[PDB]
């Protein structure tokens, strides 16, 4: 199916072995099964089982979700779509970890968005295609635009002529990309400007959305096609707004195939309504902690990805 | 004030300083202010306020030394930890041992001190400890070496006291040196592990009080012979992202003391009925308000210094 939903557990943190916190989630990646236990450990009976497209337990590598999950939409960008991955849970479960990665060929730690312009560079470079290739970055918070990678402020959106269900967010810094090493300046940029609007606006990156767009435009030629892909790597604000409940409404009704698609009840899904309603690939990406301390907002996340996808489970 | 609030703020965690969280509050112990930065400080007074340097021993001297002095006296007194699940409830109340300790918190410097002073002033005495766990409006004895997981302690009225309670079979450990008290909370934490694994009791989820009871003689040929019995409670509450009931009813029951109003709700939670005849009977009472300086955290911070404010309103100075 094009609207793919996947669970990826996180290892325990250091709050949670100092809380004393107990491990209630069970990640089965074959049978594509999370298991949380709401009850005592003798109480077996006790937990939820969901089912999802995949399951990551919390040992699963960088380079393993890459494969799995991105591998396939890229495929599909690079055919001239415009695709979109979330990710997609509570402040703390890898949301950033899984989209962007940490550093401390590619850096095993890498995530979705280095190790994406890597791919691009690499295939394109491989099979002689003709391509450039820009990124823009972009912050939502209290429902307002920040550019994440203008050097010098919210942005103005309006309609796109030339699409119904386009939008021209005015201004917007498209940053060239030259080769596969520049992505780690352009997301230095963009952070140091988090962090700035994080000081003197308090829009904290837990409570925004981050929209990291990488469009491609590619002339492919054969002795014997002019191509524009856009992904969308969208890191969502903490699951523990209205918005996140938009996001959901949009994507039941895509999977369910519904005749009213609410795009324009948020100003997420109204920016990625042109890479949501093409038949495109779409993933989520819901990501949790294994912990007891984080029950509430985990079995939270699972209701959403459910509701986002109603996958039944099987028979054992 | 009988009812001291004050807030103790902790350093930052590794995991704050790795998600490049702000620091969003500002400490004033001169001034004994908390701001937090909500984007428009919000400005917060109470009794004391220890920024994220104050030392452990500087807590016990400020909050409890007043308080034990009143216990040794005679009296049953109350020393509340409360906030979010990694502020250091526990860290306050108990204290660590590093590899008196200087990480030593209230319970062990406490337990210390009894035996100095009661030592030093030749003063007959006998001290005993009980450690209960509260979750979900239910008892589970931390200390009885025997008892099922699944046991549960019952609470009658006692008919020798209207603000007293009866915990049938509650385990009262005699504490025969200073240095026992850390051999009485490894029992403890052991039997709380088991009960948070079996009947899903989480530490996090559930208060736990530590009581001493301390039995004293005093003899002065040409002055006076005290019988005397001091209790010291020190509660280590449930995590406030809690909010359970017994938080809120703690709430009020604590502003109804300070505001002197008719009614005091004691009946109305497990908790405060238990702790009713330490409480209000013109005694000291302290709560430690913990809180985290992360913007992480800001919701939960903000939750807390509300909590402590509507638990004792002292109104700002002068800016
Ligand atoms: N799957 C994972 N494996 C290892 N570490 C992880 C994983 N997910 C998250 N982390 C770590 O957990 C912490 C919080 O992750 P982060 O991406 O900031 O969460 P979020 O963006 O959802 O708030 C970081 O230290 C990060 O390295
Ligand atoms: N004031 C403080 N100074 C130093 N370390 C602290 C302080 N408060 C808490 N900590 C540390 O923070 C962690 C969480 O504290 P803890 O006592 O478990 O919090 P709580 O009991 O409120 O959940 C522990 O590792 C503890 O040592
Ligand atoms: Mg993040
Ligand atoms: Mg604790």
């Amino acid at each position: 199916k094009n609207i793919q939903v996947v669970v990826r557990c996180r290892p325990f943190n250091l709050a949670e072995r100092k809380a004393s916190a107990h491990s209630i989630v069970e990640c089965d990646p074959v049978r594509k099964e999370v298991s949380v236990r709401t009850g005592g450990l003798a109480d077996k009976s006790s937990r939820k089982t969901y089912t999802f497209d995949m399951v990551f337990g919390a040992s699963t590598k960088q380079i393993d979700v890459y494969r799995s999950v991105v591998c396939p939409i890229l495929d599909e960008v690079i055919m001239g779509y415009n695709c979109t991955i979330f990710a997609y849970g509570q402040t703390g479960t890898g949301k950033t970890f899984t989209m962007e990665g940490e550093r401390s060929e590619e850096d095993p730690l890498a995530g979705i968005i280095p190790r994406t312009l890597h791919q691009i560079f690499e295939k394109l470079t491989d099979n002689g295609t003709e391509f450039s290739v820009k990124v823009s970055l972009l912050e939502i918070y209290n429902e307002e635009l920040f550019d994440l990678l203008n050097p010098s402020e919210r942005l103005q959106m309006f309609d796109d002529p030339r699409n119904k269900r386009g939008v021209i967010i005015k201004g917007l810094e498209e940053i060239t990309v030259h080769n596969k090493d520049e992505v780690y300046q352009i997301l230095e940029k963009g952070a140091a400007k988090r962090t700035t609007a994080a000081t003197l606006m308090n829009a904290y990156s837990s409570r925004s959305h981050s929209v990291f767009s990488v469009t491609i435009h590619m002339k492919e030629t054969t002795i014997d096609l002019v191509k524009i892909g856009k992904l969308n790597l969208v890191d969502l604000a903490g699951s523990e707004n209205q918005s996140l409940l938009t996001l959901g409404r949009v994507i039941t009704a895509l999977v369910e195939r519904t005749p009213h698609v609410p795009y324009r009840e948020s100003k997420l899904t109204r920016i990625l309504q042109d890479s949501l309603g093409g038949r495109t690939r779409t993933s989520i990406i819901a990501t949790i902690s294994p912990a007891s301390l984080n029950l509430e907002e985990t079995l939270s996340t699972l209701e959403y990805a459910h509701r986002a996808k109603n996958i039944l489970n099987k028979p054992e």
